């Protein structure tokens, strides 16, 4: 039943993807834009 412990780890992967706001981070440069 304990099996189920590794089920957490998808959890771990979800922080992997917490990688790609890095990447948006570039969009808030666009914001900048309506500065013109």
């Amino acid at each position: 039943d304990a099996d189920s412990s590794i089920e957490k780890q998808v959890a771990l992967l979800k922080a992997l993807y917490g990688h790609g706001q890095i990447s948006h981070k570039r969009h808030k440069t666009d914001s900048f834009v309506g500065l013109m």
